[PDB]
This record gives structure tokens, C-alpha cells and sequence, in this order.
């Protein structure tokens, strides 16, 4: 593991260079693209990308697993619907599904976690059926978390042999916005009750008691903030770890990956504390509805694209925003140039 | 065109809800896919779309027109630009036709005005060579506008009959963010220096006499707000013209019309206050950079998707959503329900 967060490439400063110049003397005013240009840049950065700002196939990764602490009634949807909704992936019915398959992509489903029988047609990684709860101990032991990291972050850079470039990040767990909102508090310094918001619909009323579970977990198993490994163990889960490997493994891969709500918000500030240099390979998609977003995209420093009001996860919001990531390729490689046009513009 | 307005149909609120109905029960938390339930709905609404959400033939439609107000220093592009790039158009090169392709829709570029001998390909609508110039006078009289809002309102819904669903709607002319403004101003009352921005990188110390120009405009022609055509006339421009003609005849039609950038928002406040009935049909695509663009949504009571600090206009902004509203309709369509999996949820 200390292998990979080592080899983790640097952005390629040259090819960025080059399509900041063609960019320029695109038909159009200088600069007047705004963000997509600085998106056609930042993917030009990424080794895995060929000096150039393109997009080949497509893959949305959704790691799903159950929680302990949904016993402390943090969570109105009946724990057996994670394993349900698993299914359903692999039948193409779900939210992610739906728009993965508009944008082009394909989605993986992984089990790490899940508190049932095994699922057909599921990639098996499962860790444990479900993890511990959170709010009387740790999720898991440091070693289970690192374990998954380098599985997840493997079979991630795998999928990039196959013709991958782009990927998305999500998730399936009820009661996962409990343990997210726990790291999020955590790795910002945040006060509970400022990002613990309402989940899959939660009852008004039953805020309150979630808020309690968050501060008992984290006075309980006292994780390290400095230590983002130390944090996912603790108060994190299976699916928040497996969404933070695969940011590690896209990275040591040289290749952009997506972000999609609130959970992944949580994992991309533990991969980001794990290793800095995994940052310059993330992209915001979505604006989650989560009340905890705010807080945790500032102290990402990342401004989403989207803003849907969206708060469903299994990485929807990351493939809403594919075709945006293939909008800036399009820009980069189909536009005209202003010399051709014998067009002068300050 | 009384008869025009007259005739514009109202939302079918019985589709909306069965629409609402339908999207309750799908494989999700309720109201978790947030604008993008609440856009299924809005085009459930729309009698051109027969009940249903969902997108047939794509159009973007580019109102090309010279300005001269130009002749005030109020831009740096060369006037020429104009009608250069308004020949690229036919060639695919421009920003908006790469975005259009990639979003799968057509680009119809529509010659209302431009001061330059006629370009073949492009569509032939031309009022004059450049309107006049808005600092001295009107920009045309009130016939020439109602005549061109009136031939612009039929070719739209005509090619409705073509199986186009989905109108985008773009300009181009160098200098039109200076009568844009002056509309912003005159429909929100708010002060040119408020709502004047740097358009197509106009150097900051030029601003002063560009708002100078502004209230010029303003207090020479002095347009009444509360008549549409009016202040279009007069402050306005032929592109301008244009676009509120796309937007009453696509609302006439029944279909939707995506809006771009701060240029669109300016026809979209003459569009409302010469038919309030158009205003259900609007879908805002992203928040321009432009300094009015806050000020002219809040009046316009719409909030934008996208956040890309894009200020390019043709419509580029418009073909960049489409995506978006295509992923209401698959949800809509394609995802599965909640009890053919026997989950109940609150
Ligand atoms: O903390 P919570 O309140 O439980 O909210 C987080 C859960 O809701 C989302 N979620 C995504 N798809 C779903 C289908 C059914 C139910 C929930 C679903 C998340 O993916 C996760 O399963
Ligand atoms: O008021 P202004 O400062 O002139 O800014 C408005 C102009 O810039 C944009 N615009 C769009 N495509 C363009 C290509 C070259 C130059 C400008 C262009 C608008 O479409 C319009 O032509
Ligand atoms: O932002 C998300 O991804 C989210 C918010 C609430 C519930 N589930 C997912
Ligand atoms: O918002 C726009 O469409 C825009 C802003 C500046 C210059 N041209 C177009």
C-alpha cells in the first residue's frame, strides 16, 4: 500500500501547457468557455490520458454494504433494501443504472459488505456482513481497511487495461450518511449538528438522535484526523472505503475519476488525507442536497458543476456529469481555430 | 400576432400528475432525484410533448444580427466577426455546433440582421443591414419587431411538424451585451452599473462608457417597461428580437426551450412580459458569467443546472443541457418501481 500511495504520478505540466495554447486559439474569445476549459486542461494533466483531453469507455463503481450502527434507528429504509437495490443493479432498473446506461456507461457492482446471501452477477469483495456499529466501537480494524484499499484500488487500475479513462465513484448502504457524516465532521473540524443532514429521508424528529449516535462514535473510538485510514476504520464503513480506493487506484492509474454526492465527499476527504496527490485526479459532479455538502466541498476546495438538488447516491450525479467531462474533449478536438478564420481578438 | 399569444396553451396539469404519481413509485427514495423529478413534471406539462415526458429532434436556433451601438466603443470584437462567424456556423466549427453535435441536435443559423452581404446556408430573415444605434435612437420600429417576432414564431413551431421537441435558443453579434443590458436594466429597474458586464473581454477601463451608453440609450428612447415589444424595439436588437420570437413560438407550440446565457435572459423578460402564459415552457440551462446574470434570473425566478462560467452565448450553453433534460425523460421512463421489488418506503 505504501507502494501505490508512492507511485501515485504528478500532473504532466507540458501537456497542460499545450492545451492551455490551443484552447487560446480556439474560434471563440479567449477565456470565454470558463470552467470547461479548465476542465480540458486539468484532464490533459493526467498521465493516463495521453497528453490529451479524451474520454474512451466509460465505468461507474458502486460499492455497497450494510452498517452496524443502523440499529441505532438512524435509518428509516429497511436494512434488507441494500442488498435488494444490489440486485436491482444488475438489472439495469436503478437511478445509477438509468443514467450510466444515457451516458454511456457501464456500471460495476461490488459487494464489500452486504448483510445478506451473496448476489449473483455481483463482484464479490465483501469484508464481513456488514460492518461493526460505529457508535459502541470501530467499523473495522485498520487492517480490513487497508486490505480493501489495495483490492478496490487494484481492480480499479485493472479496468483501465480494458479500454477505460473515465471513472465514477458510488454507493449502496442504508444508513450510510451517518458514518459519512462522522468523517466529515472529523476531517473539517465541524460540529455534528452542522453536517448531519436527512438521508434518505429522515424524519425531522429523529434528527436530533442521529446527531447523538455521530458525537457517541466519534468520543467513543476517538480517531485521528490526521490519520485518514485511522478515521474510515473507525467511523467510517465498507462502502466509504471502497469509494476512497478507488480515488487511490484511478489516481496511481493516471486517470480522472468522478465524484457524486455526500457520501463520496466523505471518502474523497479520507483519500485526500491519505495522499494529497490524489487530488489533482478528482472531479466534482453534483451539488448534493445533503446539509453536511457545503462544509465538505469547501474544505475540498471544489465547486460542483451540477446543481440538481440531488440526494439519491449510487453514484447518479457522476454519470449526469460524464457528458460534460466529453463536452470539454469535444471543445478541445472539434473546434475551429481563430487563424484559420484570419479572426484577431485581444 | 395577438391571435399568436392568444393562443398559447396552458400547462396540462392532469399529465403533471400522473407524471408526479409515476415518479413517486420508481426504485428511489421520494423527491431524491430533486430537479430532475421536478423537470420530468414541468414537460409532462407541455401539450406538444403529448403527456409525457420526452425528447424527440433537437434545435438550436443562432439569431444573427448586427448592432449600431457597436460604433460606440462598447465592444472590442471587430464588426466583421459578425458575419464570419456566422459562415463558420455552417461549417460545424463554432462552439455551439460541436457542443450541439455531441448532444445530437441541429443547428439552424438564422441571418435577422447582420451588415454584410448574405451568407449562403444560412437562413434568410434579415431585417436590415445592423439595426440602428440604441445610443442615438431606436433600434427599429415597433412593426419591424412585431413582423419579425411573428415570422420567427412560425418557423419554430413549423419545424415542430418536423419532429423537433426540443428548442435551444443562441445568438451572435458583436456588441449585443450592451442592448441586453439595457433591457436587463429597463425590465428589472435596476442601474446600468448593476447590470453592465465585460460581454466578449472588454477591457475594464472601458466599462465607465459602456454603462455611460447604456443609460444613454435609456434616457433618449425611454422604452416602457411594461410593454415587451416596446423596449425591444428600442433598446434592443434584431437577434434580441429573435430570440423572444423562438421562445413565443415554441411556447405557442407547446414544446420546450432550453435558454443560454445573459443575452437569452434579456429576450426571456421581453418574452414574459409580452405573454406571461411563455414562462412555463422555459428551462434555464447554466448561470452566465456575465456580471447582470444574477440580477436578470432572480426577476426571471429561475435557477440554472449548470455553473460553468461560460460566457460564449450561440446557444453553446442551451446544447450543453440538453443532456440533462434527456436524463428526466429516461428516468421517467426507464427506471424500475418500488413495489415490483416489495419495498416500502416512507
Ligand atoms: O443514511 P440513509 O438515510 O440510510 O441514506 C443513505 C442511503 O440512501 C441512499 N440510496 C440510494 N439508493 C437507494 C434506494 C433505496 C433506499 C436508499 C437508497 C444511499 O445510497 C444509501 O443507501
Ligand atoms: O457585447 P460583446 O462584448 O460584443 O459580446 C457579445 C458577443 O460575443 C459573443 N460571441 C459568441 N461567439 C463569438 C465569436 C467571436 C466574438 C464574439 C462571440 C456573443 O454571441 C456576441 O457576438
Ligand atoms: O448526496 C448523496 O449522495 C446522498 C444524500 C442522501 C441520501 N443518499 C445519498
Ligand atoms: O452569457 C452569454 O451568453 C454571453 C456573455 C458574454 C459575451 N457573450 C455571451
Amino acid at each position: 500500500l505504501h507502494a501505490l500511495l508512492r507511485d501515485i504520478p504528478a500532473p504532466d505540466a507540458e501537456a497542460m501547457a499545450r492545451t492551455q495554447q490551443h484552447i487560446d486559439g480556439l474560434l471563440k474569445p479567449p477565456g470565454s468557455l470558463g470552467r470547461l476549459e479548465t476542465l480540458a486542461v486539468q484532464l490533459a494533466g493526467m498521465p493516463g490520458l495521453n497528453g490529451t483531453p479524451q474520454v474512451g469507455e466509460k465505468a461507474v463503481l458502486v460499492m455497497c454494504a450494510d452498517h452496524g450502527v443502523w440499529d441505532e434507528g438512524v435509518a428509516v429504509s429497511p436494512k434488507i433494501v441494500t442488498a435488494i437495490q444490489a440486485a436491482n443493479m444488475t438489472r439495469g432498473t436503478t437511478g445509477v443504472c438509468v443514467l450510466a446506461a444515457q451516458a454511456g456507461a457501464k456500471v460495476h457492482v461490488i459487494d464489500v459488505g452486504i448483510d445478506a446471501e451473496p448476489i449473483p452477477g455481483v463482484v464479490n469483495m465483501r469484508v464481513a456482513r456488514g460492518c461493526g456499529n460505529i457508535a459502541v466501537g470501530p467499523a473495522m480494524s485498520r487492517l480490513q481497511a487497508e486490505a480493501l484499499l489495495l483490492e478496490v484500488s487494484r481492480y480499479t487500475c485493472d479496468l483501465a487495461q480494458r479500454g477505460v479513462t473515465l471513472f465514477g465513484v458510488g454507493e449502496l448502504g442504508m444508513a450510510n450518511t451517518t458514518p459519512a457524516a462522522a468523517m466529515v465532521s472529523v476531517f473539517t473540524g465541524s460540529d455534528a449538528k452542522e453536517v448531519v443532514g436527512i438521508g434518505a429521508n429522515l424524519p425531522p424528529s429523529r434528527i436530533d438522535n442521529k446527531v447523538d449516535v455521530v458525537r457517541r462514535a466519534i468520543a467513543i473510538n476517538q480517531p485521528n484526523p490526521r490519520d485518514g485510514i485511522d478515521v474510515l476504520s473507525k467511523v467510517g464503513g465498507f462502502d466509504l472505503v471502497g469509494m476512497t480506493g478507488v480515488m487511490l487506484g484511478a489516481a496511481r492509474c493516471g486517470l480522472p475519476v468522478l465524484l457524486d454526492g455526500f457520501l463520496s465527499y466523505s471518502a474523497a476527504l479520507a483519500a485526500c488525507q491519505i495522499a494529497p496527490a490524489v487530488r489533482p485526479y478528482l472531479i466534482p459532479s453534483h451539488f448534493s442536497a445533503e446539509k453536511g455538502a457545503r462544509i465538505a466541498l469547501a474544505h475540498l476546495s471544489m465547486e460542483p458543476y451540477l446543481h440538481m438538488a440531488m440526494r439519491l447516491g449510487e453514484g447518479s450525479g457522476a454519470a449526469l456529469a460524464m457528458p460534460i467531462v466529453e463536452a470539454a474533449c469535444a471543445m478541445f478536438h472539434n473546434m475551429g481555430e481563430l487563424a484559420a478564420s484570419n479572426i484577431v481578438l485581444p
